[PDB]
């Protein structure tokens, strides 16, 4: 297998441009049905997001292969946690999101939920356990951090 070189192997930084590479790399070298580029029409972050269903309503013929291939190149999850994490607290980075589920163990749930206090308790002199109380009071919503 022959891959395309100047195409780093970390899908979350590629552009649309560098999925259009992909996606012709992969019909070549896996001599695949004809894909159409406009129909992948998205960054590397937005490819992550699709669901295998998603991959087979732009190529019926192809899609789950393309998804597999993804699978592989991302190979032994946690990008995809890095994501959610990302999506559901403001401000936190990739290297945060990845430090919190190392922490929690794989746990999403509970990475956001850590990381959500420590949010809050970088605004108060409360106690961190004051900050999970009002947390866990608050249903887990950091929009409500009135003072
Ligand atoms: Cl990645």
């Amino acid at each position: 297998i022959r891959l395309p070189a100047h195409l780093r192997l970390q899908p979350i930084y590629w552009s649309r441009d560098d999925v259009a590479q992909w996606l012709k790399w992969a019909e070549n070298e896996f001599s695949l049905s004809p894909i159409d580029s406009n129909t992948f029409e998205m960054n590397g972050k937005a490819l992550l997001l699709l669901t295998k269903e998603d991959f087979r309503y732009r190529s019926p013929h192809s899609g789950d292969e393309l998804y597999e291939l993804l699978q592989h190149i991302l190979g032994s999850e946690l990008q995809r946690k890095i994501m959610e994490v990302e999506l559901s607290v403001h401000g936190v980075t990739h290297q945060e999101a990845q430090t919190a589920l190392g922490a929690t163990g794989g746990d999403v749930v509970s990475a956001i939920r850590n990381l959500k206090v420590d949010q809050l308790f970088h605004l108060s002199s409360r106690s961190r356990a004051d900050a999970w109380r009002i947390l866990e009071h608050y249903q887990w919503d950091l929009s409500a951090a009135s003072r």
